């Protein structure tokens, strides 16, 4: 028996595997149970901690993907299949993974904890692009990632009720963070230096842990990649969540009233059946809206994330935030009129005006025209190419860039040191069409060092670029500064608004995360909706 | 005596005067009475045609200026005094002026009619900058200008009442226009070729004659320089007009019945009325005027905006334009932090205060949309950028975008439109350089004032003035400013082409602040409704 692959955590003993990487070996503990399986009577309930076990649990492979919708838009196409479950769908999915250097570190080492995205309805820690072996080998870091319940299984809420309190998917993440504090030292890891990093809904989750006091004590730095908790999609009100919880029950057949009788009927339904109706709940066919997301309940989140962002004191905290260059294009192929991955998507003006209401759903007619005013070039009001880029900017700015910018500015002004980036390299292996640019999510594979995988076909240049980005992230985890203690990465402040661009070229500093556009979304448009 | 200087019109005989020019003489007939003096019981009443006279009317000097406020803000400053009255004030002021070539033309000659501006509260046809001798010597048209009543005397309205129906200053202009049709031929004019041209409130007046059928059959072409009938300042509703008239009565000690109140105002000396007209404004503004044309269903059957969108304008040729910095002039009269004697480098708090002063409403959220569009959010506190931005706010809202909207609607409904931006700063300009090319400082080049050797213009500016007089007169003859050479293309709603007028040859450009004007003409209007 290899002593390096045997570790004792507070619940019992574990056996791991030695993963081969180009640089050398790393120790992986994949599929460690951290909660009791949330099934049967435990569906929709907060996670119960894993009861201790006798013997040795083999943590040698990724456990099941939490039950979730599978995207069928472009079957067999790499650009969509890379995000689809690469394990079996099961409600028994509350397992986490740990990567550590081989041999185990002598002194305590800082942790990265990955929270995957997927619109709070999908995602898994087992995806190839989340493979932790390259980061941990290259930077001698401990990487942890966990599965959390998505969809109705994680975020269906009948607020006030004990059976469907909502936000249990977030509590899954919290329990995993609690697990990291009690047990990461056994893997040679430092529980006093734990950096959350996540992407999209993962980034939004990271932010909600920043705004929830019981979670704040579990980590010390944050990285928010192409997402934020204050995005118009990341939360719902109690009333909205309740209306979506019972509408799901009705299309499912519940009841054939009491909140307990309602959810008890929901528990008798097979998991696939909830997934298949999940959607038909949204008040409007849109893009960038998701049926079951965290609920502003007064518990996990005492107020809305904006109220909390604005009222928070963030001294002693370090944050790394950023977006891709073309946050918007990925979502337009999924339902906006005139768009496909298989043509140039040169839309008409009528299609642009229609796409605006799909991309900015649930707003007054006056609000929609303000969007049309600011994003139309009135010297070329009908140029199809400009209309396509403009719609991409609309839903990209509204959903991602402007929420991230708003967060970064409040954090910087209120005592946190912020660091901002725009990821602008288009991978040589990208399967999406050229007009989509640098789409949402396609910096992840470079942060995890995927180009170092000999199985893949990235250029030698892209490999060096991943090694540089891995160093930035690890530098931030250790120091809270991505800079090497070489062009300097300046902190982001509300005034200067400095960020750097990430591509094959050296770091270049720029100012403003779409400052003109985001002034519309973060300053004016809220005051239009009140009045 | 000189037979060229004697002309007989319907009302009787007049005697003119020969005037000199560096290119030869021209004939002037200044101070021709075209209406009965609107005094005493005729105050606020529509003009009555001048009754025939016996004898010879002396038409050798300008007549009195209509009673108006006099600008006392920078006493003795050229840039100020050039617009102030240069003749004595009087309610006896309804006179017009005719300039013809010398000797008088034998064939019918195209006629230009000038309507001065001055916010509908001031102005005079006698001002040096409106001297017609150069235009008519160089281009051999007939030129006419009239005085019309301004302020309360021209536009005080008690709608419905007969004692103060409003818009009589516009009727003064119409009456003079009727006078031209009946009498311009006696000077060699062609009443079948009358081009209206005016600046600022005069341009808005021209536009209103475009939209009023009784005026429309009285001219053939129109030039609107830095003004529109659809400006947020050029018209007023019936209710707001009535409120302003009654407050002015209260301010002058009149109570408080339409008949009794007009009667009491008729007893007040004219200067008393002038001293208070500005105090009936509901706010502390720039670019808003107490007594302006009223939309009452008579002169204007509807709002100028409504009449523009409904109009068929085939067979109409219009010349429209603005100067480069329409807003800068108006900020030294009240925007916080501005002066002509400093660089006016304002702070954000001043810029924000200056937005409520430039765009008098809405009361709460509309102000927010303006500051959003006009802030550079990478440089939100740069004073130089804020000075320039508040100038754009005032200029766009009040002039540029009303012009752009009129031009687009007229073009898309059958009119041939020519658009210009005047971008030359005169070497003689007395205003500071941060004001650029201010509002009003294209006129002197249009009237060929640089040709006067007594002034201090350059050789390049004299050629520029001659080129401008040629464009305007070309348009008055043919509806096309182009010389029958880079070409001035018509302005269309899609291409939005215009030319820059400066010492360089014509340069074609697209868009009269297309982005800024989308906000003012498309979004903002909808915001108010909801
Ligand atoms: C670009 O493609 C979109 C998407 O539809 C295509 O139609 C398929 C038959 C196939 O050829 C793929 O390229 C795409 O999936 C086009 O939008 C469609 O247009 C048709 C007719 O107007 C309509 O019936 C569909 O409903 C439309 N789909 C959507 C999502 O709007 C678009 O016209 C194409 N643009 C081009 C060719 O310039
Ligand atoms: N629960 C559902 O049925 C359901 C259906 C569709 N979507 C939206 O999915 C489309 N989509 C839209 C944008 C990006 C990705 C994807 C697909 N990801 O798997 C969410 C839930
Ligand atoms: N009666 C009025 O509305 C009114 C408005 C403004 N002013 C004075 O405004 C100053 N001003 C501002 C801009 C141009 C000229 C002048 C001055 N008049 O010659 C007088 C009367
Ligand atoms: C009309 C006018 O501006 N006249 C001035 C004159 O007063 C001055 O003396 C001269 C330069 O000396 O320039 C010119
Ligand atoms: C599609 C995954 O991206 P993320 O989760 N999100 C907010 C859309
Ligand atoms: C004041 C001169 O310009 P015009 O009259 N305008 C401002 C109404």
């Amino acid at each position: 028996e290899d002593a390096e692959l045997l570790v004792t955590v507070r619940g019992g003993r574990l056996r791991g595997i030695r993963l081969k990487t180009p640089g050398g070996p790393v120790s992986a503990f994949l599929g460690i149970p951290f909660a009791e399986p949330p099934m049967g009577p435990r569906r929709f309930l907060p996670p119960e901690p894993k009861q201790p076990w006798s013997g040795v649990v083999d943590a040698t492979t990724f456990q099941s993907v939490c039950y979730q919708y599978v995207d069928t838009l472009y079957p067999g196409f790499e650009g969509t299949e890379m995000w689809n479950p690469n394990r079996e769908l099961s409600e028994d999915c509350l397992y986490l993974n740990v990567w550590t250097p081989y041999p185990r570190p002598t002194s305590p080492t800082p942790v990265l904890v990955w929270i995957y995205g997927g619109g709070f309805y999908s995602g898994a820690s087992s995806l190839d692009v989340y493979d932790g072996r390259f980061l941990v080998q290259a930077e001698r870091t401990v990487l942890v990632s966990m599965n959390y319940r998505v969809g109705a299984f994680g975020f269906l809420a009948l607020p006030g009720s004990r059976e469907a309190p909502g936000n249990v998917g977030l509590l899954d993440q919290r329990l995993a963070l609690q697990w990291v504090q009690e047990n990461v030292a056994a893997f040679g890891g430092d529980p006093t230096s734990v950096t959350l990093f996540g992407e999209s809904a993962g980034a939004a989750s990271v932010g909600m842990h920043l705004l929830s006091p019981p979670s704040r004590g579990l980590f010390h730095r944050a990285v928010l990649q192409s997402g934020a908790p204050n995005g118009p999609w990341a939360t719902v009100g109690m009333g909205e969540a309740r209306r979506r919880a019972t509408q799901l029950a009705h299309l499912v057949g519940c009841p054939p009233g009491n909140d307990t009788e309602l959810v008890a009927c929901l528990r008798t339904r097979p998991a696939q059946v909830l997934v298949n109706h999940e959607w038909h709940v949204l008040p409007q066919e849109s893009v960038f809206r998701f049926s079951f997301v965290p609920v502003v309940d007064g518990d996990f989140l005492s107020d809305t994330p904006e109220a909390l962002i604005n009222a928070g004191d963030f001294h002693g905290l370090q944050v790394l935030v950023g977006v891709v260059k073309d946050e918007g294009s990925y979502f337009l192929v999924y339902g906006a009129p005139g768009f496909s991955k298989d043509n140039e998507s040169l839309i008409s003006r009528a299609e642009f005006l229609a796409g605006v209401r799909v991309g900015v759903p649930q707003v007054s007619d006056l609000a929609a025209e303000a969007v049309v005013l600011h994003y139309t070039d009135w010297l070329h009001p009908e140029d199809p190419a400009r209309l396509r880029e403009a719609l991409s900017d609309v839903v990209g700015d509204h959903n991602v860039v402007c929420p991230v910018a708003q967060l970064a500015g409040r954090l910087a002004a209120q005592g946190a040191r912020v660091y901002a980036y725009v990821f602008e390299h288009r991978a040589s292996t990208l399967s999406w069409p050229l007009w989509m640019g640098v789409p949402h999510g396609y910096e992840i594979e470079f942060i995890f060092g995927i180009p170092l995988d000999p199985s893949r076909n990235y250029t030698a240049e892209e490999k060096i670029f991943a090694q540089r980005l891995m160093r930035y992230w690890a530098n931030f985890a250790r120091t809270g500064d991505p800079n090497e203690p070489a062009p300097q990465w300046p902190p982001y402040t509300a005034g200067a608004q400095q960020y750097v661009s990430l591509d094959l070229r050296p770091l270049e500093v720029r100012r403003g995360l779409r400052a003109q556009a985001c002034a519309f979304w973060n300053r004016f448009l809220p005051k239009l909706l009140s009045a």
